[PDB]
């Protein structure tokens, strides 16, 4: 079987399968009718799963690639959904494995039932008690409890973040572009919204929409462009997102994730099952050095864990450690912007181990933290970072952090973003078009971007 | 000298202090003049200081009053700072220990200064990078470096706090009353405001005015009673507060925490220094029993804390118990609210350990947390309710939780704030009825509500 | 007083005391005669002492060198011991205080007595029982309980691991140069000790001598070269050390540490006191991924602590990040000697996370080990980097490691350092040569190698 073919029968499997759940469940709210367990056995409300086998022997298997490779000869399953939406991801590495390893491709019914939520197109079902309790005990609802895979997620895990992101960023999954921008100051993304309207406009510029927080969609031929950011946006969304699309879907995605690491930890969790390109941590944070000016830039090249929320999957003691080539393109793109090269950065530009924190009063406590920040060579403090980055390494998506230093704790300029402080709210717009050079730096290099710095020993063959 | 002249000594300090700060500040814009060393040295910058002395010996001393009391003979001291917005507080402090002890009162200037910050009325002044480190250099500043205490918090602390609460609530601290009740969605402050405009209106409710996060002030001689939520607060400010005011400010204030351990923790510290009589968590939680419906109600009488935000200043293995007083009122406003002629709450009210945790997705990792809620017996899972537990009982807040189940996670049943969950959100307006009937209930309970439960060793003579 | 005074001074202090405590170590041998404790009170076995003062005050003060900065107004003050042998360094540094700050210098007598057993230049006056009980009991012993600091390194500390440099190296410290380079198999010096030799012919070379472990000191007038390795060295000494010096004093010293964290650790701890440039770790480890072939080079980007040996002083959760100065310096040289020029490194060289651990028969217990393997993305084991890496971080020395694969124990072949490996063995010439460009490429950065990424608030003026 060949990729396009494969492709088309997932999307054939799934489509079938989500119509015959859709009918059941009509079926079951007008009249009472339950589906044959006989013919669910025979996967009527399953989704598709997807085998690629390799016999192990080919003449020179790629050494160096970083993604779409094989550790051993076997079988590689996993059950796939949205096929559609997925359709180029699926594609692409399909490919790989054909092509440069001869692999053997098929589609098949899995053995695991769509969790019925996730067939409701519209809105979420709204019956009565003893309706609910129905569906809940005749249909197929998601099961808490969860040779070799094929890909990081399986369809279940998948369609539980999809529903999330869309709940949290207010906005459709199929407008997330694959380089992603985390901010933790609403300004930043007036900032984003601006520059983005405006390039929408610039018949040169790739940007030809603007997915907003909300339902917005804004386009060159908008009447009103103001509608951007309804400040309605912030109320009903924890985490609101802005996609600047384009055509071949390179765009930017930015997401204000807030504050704390819980919402890092969250929004990482789920943004990971569309595969990004790469994520940026773009935001303020406490300058530690007397020598550190509001407004100044930490690139960071280590991380302080004290975000707690990953401990458990993730102890303390695994370095994460940095990607040279998003490192390289934050340090250029800082030059570039910054307008200072070669080494004028150093006086705008720190590069350090920055200290992530749950704790956002940390400061009632210095000096038990004191021995840790010094241990450490403490460079930047805040609370979102190290999370955003273990994530990133946790799911395979290189990541980086670039802060801009809106304070001072230790030398008495304690303040607080979203309060007056000029010198910081000069320096976000240029802040955030550091991130978004970088970004169009990232997008140039193309492959080079991932490398095996990622890659684990079980490392499922897709990207 | 007495409890008023102890106040207006204070209130005289204190503005001549400040006044003399903000003259400084501006002679040094305007011109380039610093203070002299010599007056500074004669507490030009100071805040007040209040002194209580108790020479031991009182006929029957109170053994039973939580507060308001006295361990030992000898002095307690402490730096004080807005002494009019603590009028109130202050003399019904002083006034129990003047009396009931006999005790000294001297006013007198202190050694500590008052960071130039906190005596800047407006917001920050515009100045270039000359003049801010000028000030930072040669002005009193906030320092993270800090015969017994009078009262848990001291002038710095207080004033650091009452700048943030403005900040995160959009509300001046003058408007803070006596019973808090925290919430974690949107939907309840909409349902607060529209009872609260509505009271305001009824000539025999003693609320007379509602202080809106943003800055609206409502009272029932107002226009446009609509402006109450103006949906910029969810915006402007992560931590909106809404308070429903009396003459006798004895009122309630509402404060939507949002979600996650770190902001619950954050808001509690800074709440902390206005000597709260209570707050509540009145928020929505995941039922984690079978037998559980959604829209039941959990009352928490133990918390699994596996929100990692305190565990430095309060390790786990430190039992936080139950106020019996809040307990009751809970129930018994559950009772009365909620009551249905042919049944028993024991169907609608479940008493039980509830887990917060960190993490919002535990969900995806079920398994490794099974054994600790069934070790816990858990009833109910939140991210916020242990974090205001702990921090009401480390600043001696009397504290309650009442959560409302959302959904069930464990059962099928997954739903999220904000989605279509038709038997959840028809139950926030009962919800939050009880949590204001059980305000009702404390407030007459008079002095009852506070109770020695919270009393440390060395606990201060303020309540 | 100025640089040259202060040098001058230093050095007649300096030996004035050691002169006068071999003395009265001279008298109490030959008739018994003891000093008077009030010579003494006046500092007549003191260690100089070396003051920089700083006003605080100054145009432009450098906030970008990595060293020779302060970081406050004030004192600072250490012993000194050995001024001739740091002369160059001290100069150098005093220089930089003395004209970029304008500092106070002054050299007085210390309060601290040099330990006898450090002025005995030769360590050849054998004494009965009854003696040495006397000289440890009216003498300066190494007291093992041993305004601001001037350096990293008091005169005691310094003196105390000179003394093991020698003992452990079979090298007169005198030798050292600035760029270290450890290994862990003894064909590394073989290959050296060639490369040395021969450029001490070539008229070209800046290498003009060959200090050898054991005492050999090979010119280019020299008769017989092959003395360079006397087999000897490697029973004498547990960490043989050559250096292949310049004129300059900017030569290479290698150091065959052996195998395992304890040696690694030990060794650092004395070279720290020269202040060297940079070491390198060019050693062998065993490859963990199949794609690896023996002979592949790995540059670690970040290290998984199993050694133990520093957990107490710098905890595992510590990160300790890479110098990209030095991680630029080792991927650039590994182009130009693998002459795989362009992306093509890709396949000869692999970045990744380095396991370090203290147990050489981990493959006893893989099991237990594989989790941490892929948690970390560990991409080879070797027994000395994170420890090479880890003193670097403490001590201020830019580090980096360039290892290669000498086997491959998760895949059949398992490989002992010394067993017939063609691919390891043809490399290790390579492998050399890379360590030694790195050095070059950084010798030629000049002041660029050492950055602010080691500095710690606290950080002493002194480089």
């Amino acid at each position: 079987l060949t990729p396009a073919q494969a492709l088309d029968k997932l999307d054939a499997l799934y489509e079938q399968s989500v119509v015959a759940l859709r009918n059941a469940i009509g079926n079951y709210i007008t009249s009472g009718e339950l589906p044959d367990e006989n013919a669910r056995k025979q996967g009527l409300f399953v989704y598709p799963s997807l085998t690629v086998t390799w016999d192990g022997s080919t003449t020179n298997p790629p050494k160096t690639r970083a993604f779409g490779r094989f550790t051993h000869a076997g079988s590689y399953t996993t059950t796939i959904t949205r096929p559609t939406l997925f359709r180029s991801y699926l594609n692409e590495q399909l490919t790989l494995l054909y092509q440069d390893y001869g692999a053997h491709i098929s589609v098949q019914p899995s053995q695991h039932e769509i969790p019925y939520p996730y067939v409701i197109d519209g809105s979420e079902l709204t019956l009565d008690r003893s309706m609910s309790a129905g569906l809940t005990r005749y249909f197929p609802t998601t099961e808490l409890a969860q040779f070799s895979p094929l890909s990081h997620f399986d369809a279940r895990r998948v369609d539980f973040s999809l529903a999330r992101l869309r709940h949290y960023t207010g906005t459709p999954v199929e407008h997330f572009q694959p380089f992603v921008l985390f901010t933790n100051y609403t300004r930043y993304v007036d900032e984003f919204v601006r520059w983005g309207c405006s390039q929408i406009l610039d018949p040169d510029s790739p940007y030809i929409a603007l997915s907003c927080a909300g339902g917005n969609w804004i386009t060159a031929e908008t009447e009103a462009p103001e509608e951007a950011i309804s400040d309605l946006a912030w109320k009903k969304h924890q985490m609101p997102a802005w996609h600047l699309i384009t055509a071949d879907g390179q765009g930017i995605t930015l997401v204000n994730i807030g504050v704390g690491p819980s919402n890092a930890k969250t929004i990482c969790d789920h943004l990971a099952v569309l595969r990004p390109d790469v994520w940026l941590m773009i935001g303020h944070c406490g300058g530690l050095r007397e020598s550190q000016a509001i407004g100044d830039y930490v690139l960071a090249h280590a991380y302080l864990r004290d975000d707690h929320v990953l401990d458990a999957v993730l102890p303390p003691d695994i370095p994460i450690p940095s990607i040279a080539e998003v490192q390289r393109a934050l340090y250029d793109a800082t030059k570039l912007v910054s307008g200072r090269p070669g080494e004028e950065v150093k006086q705008r530009l720190r590069t350090g181990t920055v200290v992530t924190t749950d704790d956002r009063n940390w400061e009632l406590r210095y000096s038990a933290s004191a021995l840790r920040f010094n241990l450490s060579r403490a460079v930047a403090i805040d609370m979102e970072s190290a999370t955003i980055a273990a994530q990133g390494y946790r799911f395979r998506v290189p990541y980086g952090t670039l802060l801009c230093v809106s304070d001072k704790p230790l030398h008495g300029e304690i303040k607080l973003p979203g309060q007056a402080n000029r010198f910081y709210e000069g320096a976000i717009s240029e802040h955030l078009q550091i991130g978004i050079r970088a970004i169009d730096l990232l997008r140039a290099e193309g492959d080079r971007l991932h490398s095996r710095k990622l890659r684990t020993f079980n490392e499922p063959p897709f990207r």
